RNA sequence: CUUGUUGUAUAUAUUCUUUUAUAGGUAUUAAACAACGGAGAUGAGGUGCGCGU
DNA sequence: TGTCTATTTAGGA
DNA sequence: ACGCGCACCTCATCTCCTAAATAGACA
């Protein structure tokens, strides 16, 4: 189907951040008429004024004056009911008549048509379609009984309409042919549908009453579609506007229709879209109508669309294996036995079994647990166990984690000196994997450090917490997300996830390639043990109230005192020997760290789109990814 | 225009950074592999801090 | 006026 | 754990990537 490609301009482009920013606040004072409006007007009154005003015969006002939507709320615009080119063009007529967005026009002398009709205005429309189309009506799904209330009929009556859409009387009998015909149906889930549609008939006004008047209800609370401060893109449909290959070049020169003229802009050549290959004359056959301009590190960037299928070439199945996702201490198990089969795989396990220094440190259970991983195929010896070592200096693995360190770098040296590039780059990746997790736990400890620093030196006082008029002005006017000092960490944040992205990237695309090269024509990724950090001294103290109790006697849940029986939390006593305050010593600070530091790489290394890179990757190679 | 973005060097120098220290920044040298459907919005989860239980 | 750019309208019955 | 705020991050879901005809601008 359709596709992307970006190019940077090379030179100097009237296209800057003010052209950008002019769209965006154009995109929000539209989307703000459109919000405060979604209820309080109605189709009909529009097509009505349209009609009175401008006096045509069109269908776009012909279809709302008609029965259905001449008195509906204007949300149903968006809805897939009605015609969508009628909506658009009853919207934004509507709107252009009354100058409701306030458009006094653009910097550049964009033509209209591309820069409000078919840019901004058309984001929002296709903003507020998804919003209510998706809108779910507070419901839930539950086994329909004979003795159930009647919100248990009407709930599952609702929550498979909105699933299907289904109005008509004769859509739902189309769903329930829709399984039956099928092979093998299910008898029992077929019938909970159908007696829902024979409820359907009974009282057909107070369910589509019913649903209109949550549907309306889930539509006030809503602030609107709003574009950030972060964005830096806006997108416009042109329909006759020029792409040309230079003369002795590989570049391309964009003619843009710009106040009344052609203006070219000159951009680079991608080697993704390259001189003699399929792909660039499919992109300049085919190219679509929409150009988005968006500025990255302060450069100008343009991305075109088009349409570009390529040839599956399909392979005899062979095998199929199973991929496990793992947390302790590899990322990725297979469930074959390393038999030397698999040609390029390098099993680091049992290369780190070979060296007397490393098992020297291991004990009898961590031996075998790595004895049982070497004949195991794996990836990426990520072990978490170890790696806390780093961080933690006084941790009784401390050592392991220098030769494991030194280990796998002495091997990723040698592998770059016998020129075996597929294998380097895997093991450059791993040691850079934990390197750089490593770093974002850092500066994300770093961050949590700063905003408490920041956040009790400005002081907020609250006189009535209940709602957000009631708190201090600074909550919002100073956020710690405005302070300099965050920009900083946020962008350093950024930088090491961005190369842990890649990492992790190289390393899915190792695997992918080691069991495509080898004949397996199926990997089925076979689809998360949270340590619990140590609760807070405020909720040690307001919570668990370990405040005025007598240090003897701790009148508290059992697990507070296992935690006081370790020597986690250091008590402040009074003139009564009770607590007034505490603190964490070291062992239970540290013991904070290490659960932060195994729950981060859970929500930060992507284990839950580690499918959707198999996915891209078999979008173009011989071997399909098959969900367990 | 040996041309876009991202990853991969435990390279040379540094009176740089403990807010990326087995890594980065500032300047160089050195590449060859690889991935590349984006933009926008909404919703749901999780998480940190602060103020109250 | 001729040519090139911008704006309009698109239905379901 | 709960509430109110301020943020941050990863996931899921959806829309959209047209085209002919007419009107207008300007030499
Ligand atoms: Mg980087
Ligand atoms: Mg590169
Ligand atoms: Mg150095």
């Amino acid at each position: 189907m359709k596709k992307s490609i970006k190019f940077k301009v090379k030179g100097n482009c009237p296209i800057t951040k003010d052209v950008i920013n002019e769209y965006k606040e154009y995109y929000n004072k539209c989307s703000d008429w459109i919000k405060n409006n979604l209820t309080s007007i109605t189709i009909g009154e529009m097509a009505k004024f349209l009609q009175e005003t401008l006096g045509k015969d069109v269908a776009y006002i012909s279809m709302g004056l008609s029965d259905e939507w001449k008195d509906k709320p204007l949300y149903h615009l968006f809805t897939k009911k009605y015609h969508t080119n009628n909506a658009d063009n009853l919207l934004y007529y509507y709107i252009k008549e009354k100058n409701l967005d306030g458009y006094k026009g653009n910097t550049l002398n964009i033509g209209n048509t591309f820069f409000r009709q078919f840019g901004y205005f058309k984001l929002v429309v296709s903003n507020y379609r998804t919003k209510i189309r998706t809108l779910n009506c507070e419901i839930k799904r539950k086994k329909i009984d004979a003795d159930s209330t009647s919100e248990d009929i009407e709930m599952q009556t609702m929550y498979e309409i909105i699933k299907h859409n289904l109005n008509k009387k004769t859509d739902w009998d189309e769903f329930i042919s829709y399984i039956e015909n099928v092979e093998n149906p299910n008898i029992d889930n077929i019938n909970r549908y159908k007696l829902l549609r024979k409820c359907f008939c009974e009282n057909e006004n107070m369910i589509k009453n019913k649903l209109e008047l949550l549907s309306i209800e889930q539509l006030k609370n809503f602030g609107g579609c709003i574009m950030k401060q972060h964005i830096n893109s806006m997108t416009l449909i042109i329909q006759h506007f020029k792409i040309e290959e230079k003369e002795n070049s590989l570049g391309f020169i964009l003619n843009l229709p710009l106040n009344k003229k052609q203006y070219q802009i000159e951009l680079w050549g991608n080697r993704q879209v390259n001189k003699g290959t399929k792909e660039r004359d499919a992109f300049l056959n085919t190219y679509g109508e929409n150009i988005v301009f968006i500025i990255n590190n302060d450069e100008l960037y343009v991305v075109f669309s088009y349409e570009y299928e390529l040839e599956k070439e399909e392979a005899n199945f062979v095998k199929t294996v199973g991929l496990d996702v793992n947390f302790k201490h590899a990322f990725f198990v297979t469930s074959e036995k390393d038999n030397c089969h698999l040609d390029g795989y390098i099993n680091l396990y049992k290369y780190l079994l070979e060296h007397d220094e490393f098992t020297n440190l291991l004990t009898n259970d961590e031996k075998k647990d790595y004895e049982e991983l070497s004949k195991v195929v794996t990836f990426c010896p990520f072990e978490n166990q170890l790696l806390f070592a780093r961080y933690n200096k006084m941790s009784k693995f401390c050592k392991k984690e220098q030769v494991l360190s030194k280990l796998l770098y002495a091997l990723q040296k040698q592998l770059k000196d016998e020129n075996r590039t597929k294998e380097y780059i895997y093991v450059s990746c791993v040691n850079k994997l934990r390197a750089k997790y490593v770093s974002y736990f850092i500066l994300k400890e770093k961050y949590y450090e700063k905003q408490k620093e920041y956040d009790i030196e400005m002081g907020f006082v609250d006189d009535s917490t209940e709602s957000k008029e009631s708190m201090d002005k600074r909550r919002t006017e100073f956020p710690f997300r405005n302070t300099p000092v965050a920009n900083e960490l946020l962008s350093k944040l950024n930088n090491v996830q961005q190369d842990i992205n890649g990492c992790l990237k190289n390393i899915i695309n190792y695997i992918y390639k080691i069991f495509e090269q080898n004949g397996y024509k199926i990997v089925a990724l076979e689809n998360f043990e949270k340590k619990q950090v140590l609760p807070t001294i405020k909720s040690l103290l307001k919570y668990h109230k370990l405040e005025n109790q007598n240090v003897n006697d701790i009148k508290a849940s059992d697990k507070v005192k296992e935690y006081i029986e370790n020597g986690y939390y250091e008590l402040i006593t009074n003139e009564n020997n009770e607590i007034v305050d505490a603190k964490y010593t070291e062992k239970g600070a540290m013991k904070v760290k290490n659960a932060n530091f195994f729950n981060l790489m859970m929500k930060s290394l992507h284990f839950a789109s580690v499918k959707d890179e198999f996915v891209l990757l078999s979008n173009n190679g011989k071997t399909q990814i098959a969900l367990v």
